[PDB]
DNA sequence: CGAACCTGGTCTTGACTCCATTGCCGGATTTGTATTAGACTGGCAGGGTTGCCCCGAAGCGGGCG
């Protein structure tokens, strides 16, 4: 279990990401859905801070890092024929 | 016509001074590797549609008897 985490967190990203930020996102990910689940609505980020004894910039910061990419071959437009990258300036 | 002066760039020197360039050192943070002893031992997209090409039974006609 300890190389298939390790594992994971290497090569799941396409960004690469180091693995103590990894671990607290996956720790910030999972005390958001415990507070989804207790609250029942979307946690304020300071509420996250006090929850997770840092501050809500950190918070903003690792949820900036979170966004994995988008791709840029599926379809915008209703045809297909238009694909997402030529709407790029 | 001769002397004194005003002001033109022209150029040196002495002093000031100011800010980049390393450089060291101490600490903070950031990233990478090793380690956790009860027992645990073979999964899941997925099919459906359309069209075309390649091999097998089968008449079957010609060689065979």
């Amino acid at each position: 279990r300890q190389a298939i985490t390790r594992a994971m967190a290497d090569q799941a990203r396409t960004i690469r990401i180091p693995v103590h930020m990894v671990e607290v996102i996956n720790k910030l990910g999972r005390i958001q859905r415990e507070l989804l689940q207790d609250l029942g609505r979307e946690p304020t980020p300071e509420e996250l801070a006090k929850e997770m004894d840092i501050t809500p910039e950190k918070v903003l910061e690792i949820q900036q890092y979170a966004r994995e990419p988008i791709s840029l071959d599926q379809t915008i437009g209703d045809e297909g024929d238009s694909q997402l990258g030529d709407f790029i300036e």
